[PDB]
RNA sequence: GCGUAGUUCAAUUGGUAGAGCACCGGUCAAAACCGGGGUGGGAGUUCGAGUCUCUCCGCC
C-alpha cells in the first residue's frame, strides 16, 4: 500500500512538507506547481519551490519530492523538466487537473500526449514522469482518451482525480469508480485520489477503485497524521500534539516572507483542523483577529499543550 | 471574455503577487558575467480579496 502527499499550492510548502513527513509515513511528495509557458526557468524558481533539491529531493526526516510542472508547449515542459531532474527531483509531475494549461489540456489529450512525451524523452529513463489529472472538463465523457495519452507518451504513472474540473471540490461527484475503469484500461499503475478523510474513506477507495496506490490532499491538513491513520489504522493525532506541531511551525521560517506568512498559514491549517477537531474552533477565534506574525506566533506558542 | 511591475506574461475551493525582456548597480563607453522584481479607479463581505461581489472606466 503507497500513500502519496498531495500537491497542494498555498498550503503544502517545504516547512508543512517538513512538518508532516516527520509524523507520516508518506511514500512520496509533490510539489506545488511550477508553472511554465515559453521559458526555461532560472534556477532559483526550483529552489524556491522545492529546498529538498538541495538535500537529494528529500524532506529532513527523508521522503522523496517530485517537482510538478503546469504548461502546455512541450519543448518548454521538455527543458524545465531536465533543469528539475538535473537538480536533484525525483522524477518530474505533469499537472493536467487545475481549474495555457492545467485542466484545458483535457479539452485536447493531443496536448497532454505531446506534453508527457516531451518531457519523457527528457528526463533520465529510470527516473519517473508521472501525470495528473482530472476525469475531464465538464463531464467525464473522454476520460480514457486522456488515460491513454498519458500511457502513450510513455509516462511512469497516473495519478487520477476522480471528478472533472467543474464538479471542483464537491463530495457528491467524487468517482472511485471511473479511477477503477481507469486503472483496469492501462498498463502503467494508476493512483486514486480524492475525498480519503480516514480509514474508512481510503478501505472504500482502495476497494472500489482497486488501486493499491492512493494520494491525499486536503485530509492530511485536517488530520496531520493521516498517512498513518490510512496506512495503520491508528487513531488521529491527538489535539495536544496537533498544537505542539502548529507551535513548531510558527518557530519554522519562510524564505522569501513579505511579513504575515504565518498569520495566512496559522489561520488557514486551522480552518482545515476545524472541520476535524472540535477544539480547532476556539483556537481559531482566539487568533482571529491578530494581523502580524510576531503577535500570532506569540499566541500559539503560550499554549501549554500540557494543560489541554 | 479580459484589464496585474516600464513592457510580455505568471499566480487551485480567499491566506497576503514572481518570471523573461527593458532598466539600474557591480566585476573588467559597449559587451560578457554577476546582483537588484506593483493587481484600471472606488466600494461591499471577511481577521485577510489578484481570487467572491457591486459600481464606474478601458480593450476584444
Ligand atoms: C488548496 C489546494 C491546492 C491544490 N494545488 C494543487 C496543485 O498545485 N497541483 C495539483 O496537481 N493539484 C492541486 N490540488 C488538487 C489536489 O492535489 C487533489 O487532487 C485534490 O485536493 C483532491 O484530493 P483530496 O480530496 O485528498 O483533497 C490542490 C487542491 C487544493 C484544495
Ligand atoms: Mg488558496
Amino acid at each position: 500500500m503507497r500513500v502519496l502527499l498531495a500537491p497542494m499550492e498555498g498550503v503544502l510548502d517545504s516547512l508543512v512538507r517538513e512538518l508532516l513527513t516527520e509524523v507520516n509515513d508518506y511514500d512520496l511528495c509533490i510539489t506545488e506547481f511550477v508553472r511554465v509557458v515559453d521559458q526555461l526557468l532560472p534556477v532559483k524558481v526550483f529552489h524556491r519551490i522545492c529546498p529538498e533539491l538541495q538535500n537529494a529531493s528529500r524532506t529532513p526526516s527523508g521522503t522523496l519530492v517530485r517537482v510538478q510542472l503546469l504548461g502546455q508547449f512541450p519543448q518548454w515542459l521538455a527543458e524545465n523538466a531536465a533543469r528539475a531532474v538535473e537538480l536533484g527531483s525525483w522524477g518530474v509531475d505533469l499537472n493536467c487537473g487545475a481549474p495555457g494549461g492545467g485542466a484545458t489540456l483535457l479539452k485536447d489529450p493531443e496536448l497532454i500526449y505531446q506534453g508527457a512525451k516531451a518531457m519523457r524523452e527528457a528526463v533520465p529513463a529510470h527516473l519517473p514522469v508521472s501525470v495528473k489529472v482530472r476525469l475531464g472538463w465538464d463531464s467525464g465523457e473522454k476520460k480514457f482518451e486522456i488515460a491513454d495519452a498519458v500511457q502513450q507518451a510513455g509516462a511512469t504513472e497516473l495519478v487520477v482525480h476522480g471528478r472533472t474540473k467543474e464538479q471542483g471540490y464537491r463530495a457528491e461527484h467524487i468517482d472511485w469508480q471511473a479511477i477503477g475503469d481507469i486503472r483496469q484500461r492501462l498498463n502503467i499503475p494508476v493512483i486514486a485520489n480524492g475525498e480519503i478523510w480516514d480509514w474508512q474513506s481510503a478501505q472504500q477507495c482502495m476497494a472500489i477503485s482497486g488501486c493499491d496506490a492512493v494520494m491525499i490532499g486536503r485530509g492530511a491538513l485536517n488530520i496531520p497524521n493521516l498517512s498513518r491513520v490510512v496506512k495503520y489504522n491508528e487513531p488521529r493525532m491527538p489535539w495536544p500534539e496537533v498544537v505542539a506541531l502548529l507551535q513548531k511551525y510558527t518557530r519554522l521560517e519562510k524564505q522569501g516572507d513579505t511579513g504575515l506568512y504565518h498569520v495566512a498559514r496559522i489561520k488557514q491549517w486551522l480552518s482545515y483542523l476545524r472541520k476535524e477537531y472540535d477544539e480547532a474552533t476556539e483556537l481559531f477565534q482566539h487568533v482571529r483577529v491578530l494581523n502580524n506574525s510576531p503577535d500570532i506566533a506569540r499566541a500559539i506558542q503560550a499554549i501549554d499543550i500540557e494543560k489541554l
